[PDB]
């Protein structure tokens, strides 16, 4: 069967209201990044050199999520960034480790000095590592996870991007603690255009979720988040958290520099968004509203007691 | 089954002509708001602070429909507005109460002084009350209906916005006299965007209708009416009446103020539409034409003897 | 079953090539308007006051089709127009009656003097009459056909616009010689917008055709023709001929007046198209090409030996 | 069954990642044009007078593909062009014949002197011939193949454009060595617009492929290639190679002349693309990336071990 099935994106679907007993304000946004690391808000900042470095990591950890420092920098640079976050100086939801230090992660891809990079990152006391690949379901990435897990047994791992059930089983089999889902979710995406490859996000999430169900392996929904409603759908589909890049690129904390163009403000050029905190408030508000609509008091309820209708567009 | 089914909006559907015996001019637009209150034309003006106050209420009641005064005002203000309508000074279709006073309704939402608001509204002799909620299928709204119906047994109630059969059963169970259907009908709608929640209007209407069928509970189709054809489809789907906001926002009677911008006219800014009466004539004309096409002499015939074909767009 | 089925427009479908033995130039465009009146090219000019009067009628009859004089004029005027065509003064395909006079038809709708109008039209020796209604499936139109067929037994009749099998049976039952199919074929169409009524053209044609099959009643596909490819699809769906309005509105022969706007030319304002003959050549060429692709030597072959694939757009 | 099925274009589909063991750089782009002629890269330059003449043919053959000289020129001219390519003077992938001369093909259509044209082309030592027709599934083209194969038994033939299984069987039956697939793939295409004929490319390819499977007859996917991802999908659907026109029209080597418009560069007017070699590098890169995503080391693996999901758009 060449054409296996129809895949759904965020816009091909909508959530059906349910009898509710909770108000958006009584809802809990706590979730799991891994079985060992929880988050206070289900958001992660992308490992893009355009969105996450020490300032973004600190800002979002103080809000309850976690930032993943990008790998497009020297090994020394990446270590220092981790240390900046870890040695930081009200924020009720701040996410800290058992040593009261702000949480933070770092991305790494296959290179000649990956092991060397990881070693330095672990010395900086990074909380979690992201094996960053465009195609996580590969023999090279599988072997890379094995090596890292043998050399650093207690280092939590989020394994490369996948969109299938078979990929989830393989990565889990070698110790992946969390699976990051997301490959060619949109027609405008580079993988879809260049390689003609990819699977719509809702189907992607539902697929790996319908595989990792009953297990203690978490799921991160990475990419394509345009609105708070997308976060709601991503979690209802089965994600434990969501990784965001674009929507944060214009914030003050992004690695970019602030530019004032004829009375207007930008980051360089994307329009200024203000403190990350403001965008996050907007996003958690929408998530809470959505949970109110579905009668979910926790993230876990949103994932199990939720149903969609297919949108014939128009 | 996560993805329960495909939902239809107004544009995903079209009505199939039927053998007709009546001319658009011989058709009756009479319908029911509740089992105790009928209307001469199946239209209601939205409880939006941008469309319905005393002037809109009077204008549409004189035409045969009913206006619902918005709640974004003091309790004293809302009472006075009701009195203005009720103490008003040819219009053959005017809709009046047994005391020959123009019909009028008022919206109320959950607040610290809802009961207090209702008391004053009932003193003003309001004909019907709208429990205004974005999510009517909630324990708080259900309890609110119980309280209001115990304190004011003869006050007709339209209960919060719903899009499901289960919600219809719950609200009906506590005395709702009419159900207002409408939640995230369009992708551009705030609930769909912010909360990722919502169900296309035709499916929404068909769903609660296919539940309240055989009962004496009426249905109001609220929101998304862009053209007269949408009204026809809404009723054919099962609605007894339709609530309109946007299309009336530019009329003279809307709470807005008239503004003349360089030779053009506006309401503030939406383009001027003229007397509500003119827009209504356009809307009832289209409804009559549609009923002529389906051989329906009454609103009731439009709802039972009507079928759609699904539009594959294009 | 409220939502009976999915209906198809011209764009939701495409024709599948077949083994061909004929060249576009060896193909025959001859078809039937009624069992008694044939045409040399399967085209009719719309009974719109913006496209068909004596000049359009003459021009298209000289090409092999037939024009239908619109009814938006006095009874005396409409009679004279018929006479102008009938008393006209190389064109190998010219379509003439047994008396060597150019063919021509006239539209008539329900009015106080329809019978009176017809009488004068019949005196002018009109070849065929069009009972022009937006909803042909009505008791009034059915009775009108009965009356006309009793008072003028040999007058060929095309009966009002329909889109259903039941309508086809009723109109046929009272003597309709040809059925004109076409109601709310497009979302932008006035009936779809105003009355929320209508059925996509391909399904409409297929539907009445799959009813009038095996009978001697012909089918005219009226409206929505934008390209020559639409004509091909319309006939493959089951039409014997196609009625065109818009595409002819800009021709020299249309009732409009020629206007020169800053070096450009128009009809009043639609852009000038030139002699009808030129547009017709373009349209018959495309039809012939399409028949070549399907191995159809005649119109009849195009209708029976033809299959479509559904276009999922994109 | 008038409406046989739903057909898919490039955009209605996306490829599903698979467990991979190969890196894009370790992949082999070698493929077959016919059982007797292989190519080093699965690309052909269109037989359009706007893209392929001696310069385009040389450029792409030096890269590993083959150019097909267009037929819109005198027989003498077309012969000379072949000779220029065949007598050409690092490029590791160059595609040459057993005599170390650059490969090249030539298009021919039904005319009064087709046989005469072929004779001269064969004297020029053309490697393969393209029977160029808009509708290859015709008795005239079938007879033309028979004649050419009797007069030139060792001349490899690519037979006219088809989109069906029945056409593939007929052309194969008279000696076609390769089948070129492609007719009205897009709604904007001239055949779809003018003749209302055509079948989406993915379904077209899958259809003839699911017929020529298990045979030694190759398939060329001709037309509609906008991005490298389209090439990947075309091959995964069953094509052995892909014919490209538009994307090459702006290259330096195209028959066009270079024009500098106010600081910008063009070909005449389409924007300059630079050396074909650069566009090809972009296209083979995307193909390799796509093969990496599917774990295909060869073109053959891409065709057999590949699956798509249907894109509900949005």
């Amino acid at each position: 069967n060449k054409i296996t099935k129809e895949a759904l994106t965020f816009d091909d679907v909508s959530l059906i209201p349910r009898k509710s007993s909770v108000l958006p304000s009584e809802v809990s946004l706590k979730t799991q990044l891994t079985k060992n690391i929880s988050l206070n808000i289900p958001f992660l900042s992308s490992a893009m050199d355009t969105v996450t470095e020490s300032q973004m990591a600190i800002a979002i950890a103080k809000e309850g999520g976690i930032g993943i420092i990008h790998k497009n920098m020297s090994i020394e640079a990446q270590r220092k960034e981790i240390e900046k976050v870890k040695t930081y100086k009200d924020f009720p939801n701040a996410c800290k480790d058992l040593n009261n230090k702000l949480r933070v992660g770092a991305a790494v891809s296959i290179d000649i000095d990956t092991i060397e990079r990881v070693e330095e990152l672990v010395k900086a006391h990074v909380d979690i590592l992201v094996i960053d690949s465009a195609h996580g379901h590969s023999t090279r990435i599988i072997e890379l996870i094995k090596k890292i897990k043998t050399k650093y047994p207690n280092l939590d791992l989020i394994a490369g991007n996948i969109v299938t059930k078979e990929a989830a089983l393989d990565l889990i089999s070698v110790g992946a603690d969390c699976l990051k889902v997301g490959i060619g979710p949109g027609s405008i995406c580079t993988t879809r255009i260049v390689a003609g490859v990819g699977v719509p996000q809702i189907t992607a999430i539902c697929d790996v979720y319908e595989a990792c169900n009953n297990t203690n392996i978490c799921i991160i929904a990475d990419g394509g988040i345009r609105f708070s409603g997308d976060v709601v759908k991503a979690i209802a589909a089965g994600a434990d958290s969501v990784m965001i890049g674009n929507l944060f690129a214009g914030t003050k904390e992004s690695p970019s520099e602030e530019i004032i163009y004829n009375g207007k403000k930008f980051k360089s050029m994307v329009p200024y968004s203000g403190k990350l905190k403001d965008i996050l408030t907007q996003l958690k508000g929408g998530l809470m509203s959505g949970m109110g609509y579905l009668g979910a008091a926790t993230i876990s309820d949103l994932k199990i007691n939720s149903k969609f209708v297919k949108i014939s567009h128009s």
